[PDB]
């Protein structure tokens, strides 16, 4: 699809059987998820954005669905004000900035 | 142009006759720039991100070129990690996201 950004870019995305609300993110290198349970083991990081940094949960091999199509990567867990769809895996999907 | 996200969006903006790299966000709401002398009075805001509140000075009807595109927005100056085009400008130069 083509969205329009005159409102945020926000869509559904499934991830461990769980429907949510995500934006996408072109200025976000990776994806970041509020907090919940995933499967396996994960990994400290810290991630910084406006107004400084978050330490998040890293899980590698994740897989999500974001608006009908698969996609597997890094998905990083914390205390984020919003979901987060990165470049990381808005470039499985096939997305790109077109104008 | 269409631009893929396997590398950051950056591009080469033109402010005060100077040439600035930024990042092509959808997820930003406002475009801010790094701290930088405009011309006119500014108001305040306040902006939040994923690591808190940054305050920012706020310039409206600023000249701003874009990837060669001419755009005359609000553009906010602050503390930010990097220059950041968002909504408000992508809008203007009819940037969509694709997939
Ligand atoms: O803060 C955001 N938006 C806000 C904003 C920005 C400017 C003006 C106004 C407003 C209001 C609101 O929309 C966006 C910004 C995000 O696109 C990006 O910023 C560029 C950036 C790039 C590199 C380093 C630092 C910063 C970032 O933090 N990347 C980092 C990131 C994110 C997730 C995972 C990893 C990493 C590393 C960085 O790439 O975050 C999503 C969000 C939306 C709404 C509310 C809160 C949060």
């Amino acid at each position: 699809p083509q969205i329009t950004l005159w409102q945020r870019p926000l869509v559904t995305i499934k991830i461990g059987g769980q429907l949510k609300e995500a934006l996408l993110d072109t200025g976000a290198d990776d994806t970041v998820l509020e907090e919940m349970s995933l499967p396996g083991r994960w990994k400290p990081k810290m991630i910084g954005g406006i107004g400084g940094f978050i330490k998040v949960r890293q899980y590698d091999q994740i897989l999500i669905e974001i608006c009908g199509h698969k996609a597997i990567g890094t998905v990083l867990v914390g205390p984020t004000p919003v979901n987060i769809i990165g470049r990381n895996l808005l470039t499985q999907i096939g997305c790109t900035l077109n104008f």
